[PDB]
């Protein structure tokens, strides 16, 4: 079962990689998520063809107790933060814990380093991210829903990790 969950403070582009990996798009306008959102899209990886489905959560705090449902119910947990903002990177402490509390060890977690390509504006470095990553025993990638980069990648690593 392939069903991803996207958690993370508001702002920091969870519907925007969403968004990309699904039609290839990206709007700099933002359209804060209200409640929980689901989408579905087939991709290819391995000689095989695996079925995604995808659950945008809000991170406004009044949605907050509709979220502990979908985690309990996702083999992958994709916690995102916002490379130029310090307490989107701080608060995925809350996340990984909300989602550990709920799968223990049998959830693969990706935690996700967003908006790279504001470079003039980045509050935590890669490598802080990727120590942060291993300390937590999850996996981690930096991407930018804008631009594009790694989104792909995001994907094809989480899918990977599923089929093994
Ligand atoms: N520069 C930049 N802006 C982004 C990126 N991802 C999202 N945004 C913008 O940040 C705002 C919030 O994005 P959104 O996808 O709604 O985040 P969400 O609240 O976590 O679902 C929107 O204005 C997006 O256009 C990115 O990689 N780079
Ligand atoms: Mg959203």
């Amino acid at each position: 079962k392939f069903k991803l969950v996207f958690l993370g403070e508001q702002s920091v582009g969870k519907t925007s990689l969403i968004t990309r990996f699904m039609y290839d798009s990206f709007d700099n306008t933002y359209q804060a998520t209200i409640g929980i959102d689901f989408l579905s899209k087939t991709m290819y990886l391995e000689d095989r063809t695996v079925r995604l489905q995808l659950w945008d959560t809000a991170g406004q705090e009044r949605f907050r107790s509709l979220i502990p449902s979908y985690i309990r119910d996702s083999t992958v947990a994709v916690v995102v933060y916002d490379i130029t903002n310090l307490n989107s990177f701080q608060q995925t402490s809350k996340w990984i814990d909300d989602v550990r509390t709920e799968r223990g060890s049998d959830v693969i977690i990706m935690l996700v380093g967003n908006k790279t390509d504001l470079a003039d504006k980045r509050q935590i470095t890669i490598e802080e991210g990727e120590q942060r990553a291993k300390e937590l025993s999850v996996m981690f990638i930096e991407t930018s829903a804008k631009t594009g980069y790694n989104v792909k990648q995001l994907f094809r690593r989480v899918a990977s990790a599923l089929l093994e």
